[PDB]
Parts: structure tokens; C-alpha cells; sequence
């Protein structure tokens, strides 16, 4: 389970402490356990980007209803281009799945 | 191509397979093929960041045009202030 | 911004590593990927960060909105948008 990006400087402490081990005393199975430690790194930054992006992901479906929001009260369709440009521009360009 | 963060979840996979041979049967050819196959997760990962921060500008530039249409259409002081203090609050941190 | 600098500098070393397999070269790696994870676990606290603070300008944005007299049917939609952001939100 990834809680958060405390996740994250956990897991990175971890792998700084075995790092000073592994240049200290060198040894293969440090070399394969920095490894380890990596790899159970990466898995959490992995982890913290998929919820930053579904995140990005419900932002943008809040802004479009708040688009609606200021259509569905009579806002100017000069005002409501600019925005609906811009939000398809960045439904476009969105880091997805 | 970076098509989005199923590339991370692919490269990661990949790279704990590389890691379990590694560790029942360790050899100086696998470490070098793990250094390697941690090299490629963490340019995707690179990659995938790199578009969050620029969508994540595309969010402001909404946001502030959101909150430049409120005030055209008179939206009280008291809570417009308040927003326009958030983007200053959050142009600080950027 | 940064970022680039350590995963170049991370690119080159395993150029190094892979023609003449070391010791030296090997723990120089993980070094430089140490570097780049902390650049790349830095560069996603400040992203974590600043989404906190977008998340308050939409809560304020619907607050204009329902100030103005936006109707309680997409103001309702908005509303549940945001509470399902805010709990599925990546944070500390």
C-alpha cells in the first residue's frame, strides 16, 4: 500500500544508508541489495505518479464543469471559447494511462 | 515513445523480474542488465513527470482564466481576493 | 528542470559500467541513480505540494459559483467532483 510521497523519503533514507554501507565495505550481495532497495524505490515513485496523474485526470473533469457551471448562467460564449480551447488543448496533451 | 504511465508500470515489471534472477542466482552480467533496466524505468519516469509539470501549468493558465472571467461577471471582492491570494500563494512555491 | 542533468550524468556512467564492468564503476552508478531518484522524489513533493493548493482555488471557485446562484444540479456535480479529488488526492 502507497500512502503518500513520505512513502517516498522513506524509501529513498533507506537506500542513502545503504548506499554509505555499500562504498564503506563493499561486497556483491550490498551491490544486490542496493538493487533491491531501488527497486522497492522505483515502485514507489511509480506509484505516487499514477495517483498524480488519475489526480491531474479528476482535475480537468472539475474543470469542465465548471465550464458548464458558467455556460449553463448566460457567461458570454466570447468568454467560454477561450477556456474550452484551452481545456482541449490540455485534454490532448494529459499524461494518461 | 512515451505514451503515459503504463510505460512505467512495464519497465518496472521487467526490471523485479531482472531482479528476482538476480537474487537466486547472482552473476556480474545480471547486475549490469538490472543497472540497465533501471536506467530505462527511470527515463520513462523522467518522461512522464516532465508532462505532469507541463499539464500541471495548463491547469493554472485555466484556473486563472477562470477566476479572471468571475471577476468580469461580478463576483464579490471578499472571495475573489481570496483566490487571487491562492495563485500568488501557489506562483511563490512555482 | 534539474532532472535532466542527473539522468544524463546517470546515461553516460552506464556507458562506462557497460564497456569495462567495475566495482568502482558499479557503485558509481548507483550513486548517480541515487542522485536521480532524489532529484525525481523532490521534483514529485513539489507536484504533490502545488495540487494541495489548486485543490483550495476549486474549492473557492465553487464557492463564487454558488455565491453568484449557479444551480444546484451542476453545482452538486461539482461538488462531488472535488470530495472525490480530495480523497483519492496523492499527499505526504
Amino acid at each position: 500500500s502507497h500512502m503518500g510521497t513520505e512513502d517516498l523519503k522513506y524509501s529513498l533514507e533507506r537506500l542513502r544508508e545503504i548506499l554509505e554501507r555499500l562504498e564503506e565495505n563493499p561486497s556483491e550481495k550490498q551491490i544486490v541489495e542496493a538493487i533491491r532497495a531501488i527497486v522497492e524505490n522505483n515502485a514507489q515513485i511509480v506509484e505516487a505518479i499514477r495517483a498524480i496523474v488519475e489526480n491531474n485526470a479528476q482535475i480537468v473533469e472539475i474543470l469542465r464543469a465548471i465550464i458548464e457551471a458558467l455556460e449553463a448562467i448566460g457567461v458570454d460564449q466570447k468568454i467560454l471559447e477561450e477556456m474550452k480551447k484551452l481545456l482541449k488543448d490540455l485534454k490532448r496533451s494529459l499524461e494518461r494511462g
